[PDB]
């Protein structure tokens, strides 16, 4: 059988992967860059590489193996460090210069983390099909007796650390039976663990793809004509007898089947038409589930002005106007004297800083930094990098997020393939939507249903 | 029977007027503040009164008549005016300086429009069990096609003006199924009419009261012993055979039944406790809803600098950062040579803007209108108002919203009794949830609900 693969991120290599296993060579992977891993993808800033997306193996350290950590931490060694946020309480800062005093936060925290855990218990209860979920919001008014979620500066900024931090969407648009407890955490693990290798996270991807891929015996790059770069597919024509695959250059390749690895975003912005038309009910799928964006705002500077040391690596920012360049990481380990500091945004501001320019954002974050060490001679960053995800059209943002409003039969109608054509990646992932490990796993997944309908002359879905 | 009814605000008024009418007037209506009236609500601003709460009288000249049209029209004769939204499109302002071509704004809107009505169409198709509900926000990426709904400050500032503006709180918590489209115009018709009569919008409530309630012959004010203000309801005790209803100044009633009309927010709160507790199922039902805030921040200046004329009224601020005091509106008609602007903000920044000083709040407005108006000498605003509903804990918000996630079902859950402890309120409204008329019908089903019971044994 000949499948052509739409995608060479961890899911589409993932997928082609299991498929070579199962004895099915005859592939041709399409991929829209110049380069394979798609979201697991670093650039040089200021003179180090730095992850533009994916940065953590999360979920480690628990009662399964994320498939992804052996890889990285062991086959391939990629350098890394479990971050620690224990020391949070003594790093939220005022709007105002200064921080918090610790006992005042660290009580604000716990009472965060009640809520939670009373969410918890509340989700494993609700009906299965998912039509009793509520937002994370909804749980914390319930649990909290209040008309809001968190409203002061300091219980702000610990609620988005806790919940966009991770998602990349407040609470109040996301489902709390789909995300507390996440999966991801109560199988592999609570501890998670930044990469911060010259070869790049994405690394894992050329070493999977490796595994199958032929690859140049002095430069090991790959060279197998089964991999096509810069290839745009721009349409996918489906019938009960194949499928017919072309891409913006206009070539034109035919196959039994075709596994489309694209983002959620991708498939929600129309960038590949089908012929015909999906079912609208699949349609209605790909709509209603949320594609996220997490802009990861590199800075350099010219000399260091904020603390290192033991807890210093993450500090927030309490900002009256909720997700302001509120989550901060420095690199004392990671890119020890390079003077680079990243502040996290999402969503909202996210949008709203990818539309404008790169100097504007740098200044506005050089007020925040200034009213966070008043007493510094803060200087200038001479340099910033402002990652573009939702303008980018191969990706259209980050990663999903599992809002309110989407059950488990529509969830699996956004996995769910239309004849011959297959879908994969993290948005297809049943417990690790969002992840690296889920889209590696949602790739053996996808694989292994098109298997069994070519091998096994099974093909019905659900 | 005895009945007490908690708040003497539009429904709380309305569903012992209605008891009354049942002939049930063994009435004790406990009334928080110094007054009645609750969420319509007056007061002095720059020598003048205006609107803390609510202010339009909206869904008029349809296929129903909306019922306190008549009474604020005809009945009372409250002084107002249609508002006219025909010419926004030459009226958003840029975030530095002037307003966008009106043809390009046009076309905006008329987008804005036409993914709204698509929309309206999907929603009808839903089942009525909610299962295939999606937020406003979701329906326009489906109608669109994109990974996200409005994004530029432009379109967030039309799609501002066209849901939060309405709702209080972004299309993306939204129920669709539940608002799009909306009884209130469906029903009563497309225009709002805005009251700016001395005597306030909440003269509504005072006729109604005084259809029943006993008032001075000279002064015309309440005397009913029946009333009683300042009345800070905080335990509510209740058992097979009755209730008990204790005030935070001591005092302690007892009636056969007791009549909750203090809003969702303060129903969220725990302001008042309940004993025994309420069951799960209510609880879950009342913090599943959504108790928005709309906050009307009026401004007066030395003089005016800004525009008065054909479609003046009301005028838009594209901020990038979304909901940033974008809807403004002016009183040339309401109240001629008064220098008063009025700008709206909903939710997060509601809450904020709360939480900070009037001073600093005119210094970030008096910063938006310099860079609406670069041409112009602005003068710094005189004198301004911020009104703190969510911060009220007679209130903890301006009114509901129904958001993705519940059903019809769960809604109505909210207007169920708990035994002999009944509800009313906006929030109780079967189909116009967030309106004065709505508050208005809340009453009389509540009120014909608790009298089958009562009265006729059927529950
Ligand atoms: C408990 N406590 C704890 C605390 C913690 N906190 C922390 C923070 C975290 N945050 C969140 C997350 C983030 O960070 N990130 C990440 C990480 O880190 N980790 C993980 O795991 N993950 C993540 N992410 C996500 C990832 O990356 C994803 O999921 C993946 O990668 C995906 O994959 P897939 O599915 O395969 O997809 P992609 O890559 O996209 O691929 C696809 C492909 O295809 C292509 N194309 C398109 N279109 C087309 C094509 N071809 C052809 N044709 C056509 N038409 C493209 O190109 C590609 O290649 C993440 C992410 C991101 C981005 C970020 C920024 C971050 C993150
Ligand atoms: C087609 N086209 C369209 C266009 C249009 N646009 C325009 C805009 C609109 N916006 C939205 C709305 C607003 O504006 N507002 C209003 C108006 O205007 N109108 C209407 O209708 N409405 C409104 N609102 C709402 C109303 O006001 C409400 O709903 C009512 O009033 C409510 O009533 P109820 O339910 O009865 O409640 P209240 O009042 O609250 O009452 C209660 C009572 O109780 C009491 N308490 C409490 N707690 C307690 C007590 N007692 C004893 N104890 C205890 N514990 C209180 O005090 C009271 O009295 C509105 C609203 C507002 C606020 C605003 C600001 C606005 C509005
Ligand atoms: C990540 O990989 C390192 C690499 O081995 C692990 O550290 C080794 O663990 C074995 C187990 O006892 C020891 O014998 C080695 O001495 C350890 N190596 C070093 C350099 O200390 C490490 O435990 C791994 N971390 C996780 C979380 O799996
Ligand atoms: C609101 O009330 C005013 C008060 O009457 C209405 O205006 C009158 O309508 C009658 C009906 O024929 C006329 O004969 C009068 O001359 C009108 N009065 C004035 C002052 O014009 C008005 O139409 C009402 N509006 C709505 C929407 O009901």
């Amino acid at each position: 059988p000949r499948v052509i693969v739409v995608g060479a991120g961890m899911s589409g290599i993932s997928a082609a992967k299991r498929l070579s296993e199962a004895g099915i060579t005859d592939l041709l992977i399409l991929e829209a860059t110049d380069h394979i891993g798609g979201r697991m993808h670093k650039t040089n800033f200021a003179g180090i590489n730095v992850e533009l997306g994916a940065n953590w193996v999360e979920g480690v350290n628990g009662g399964k193996m994320n498939p992804i950590w052996p890889i990285v931490n062991s086959t391939l060694k990629l350098r890394n460090f479990r971050s620690d946020f224990d020391y949070l309480a003594q790093n939220v800062y005022k709007e105002d210069g200064g921080v918090y005093d610790e006992d005042y936060v660290q009580k604000r925290i716990e009472l965060a983390d009640s809520v939670e855990e009373m969410g918890e218990k509340l989700s494993a209860t609700l009906h299965a099909s998912g039509r009793d979920d509520m937002s994370i919001l909804a749980m914390q008014r319930l649990n909290e007796h209040q008309p809001n979620g968190p409203a002061t500066p300091v219980d702000m900024v610990v609620d988005y650390y806790k919940f966009d931090y991770e998602f990349a969407e407040p609470p109040r648009v996301t489902s709390l039976q789909n995300t507390v407890p996440l999966a991801t955490f109560s199988d592999f693990g609570d501890d998670v663990y930044f990469v911060a290798d010259q070869r790049g996270y994405e690394a894992v991807v050329y070493y999977l793809a490796g595994q199958y891929l032929k690859t140049d015996d002095k430069s090991g790059k790959i060279v197998d004509p089964r991999l096509q770069l810069n290839k745009v597919v721009r349409e996918i024509k489906y019938s009960p007898g194949g499928v017919t695959v072309k891409t913006e250059d206009n070539s034109v390749y035919s196959a039994d089947y075709v596994m489309v690895s694209a983002s959620l975003g991708v498939l929600q912005s129309d960038l590949i038409q089908f012929k015909p038309k999906l079912p609208t009910w699949k349609v209605r799928a790909i709509y209603q589930f949320d594609m996220a964006v997490y802009t990861k705002i590199f800075l350099k500077f010219p000399r260091k002005f904020w603390p290192e040391g033991k807890g210093r690596e993450f500090f927030l920012y309490a900002s009256s106007r909720r997700g302001y360049y509120g989550v901060w990481q420095e690199f004392e380990k990671q890119y020890p004297d390079a003077n680079v500091l990243l502040v996290t945004v999402t969503d909202e501001e996210s949008r709203r800083i990818e539309q404008q320019s790169d100097e504007q954002t740098k200044a506005e974050i050089m007020q925040v930094l200034r009213k966070m060490f008043p007493g510094k001679d803060v200087p200038d960053a001479t340099d910033i990098l402002v990652p573009r995800w939702w303008s980018d059209r191969f990706y259209k943002g980050t990663f999903s997020n599992w809002p309110v409003g989407v059950n488990r039969y529509e969830y699996d109608q956004l996995r769910a393939p239309v004849g011959r054509v297959y879908f994969t990646g993290e948005h297809t992932s049943e417990h690790y939507n969002g992840y690296v490990h889920g889209a590696y796993l949602s790739g053996i997944d996808s694989a292994e249903i098109l298997i069994n309908c070519a091998q096994k002359k099974m093909c019905k879905y659900h």
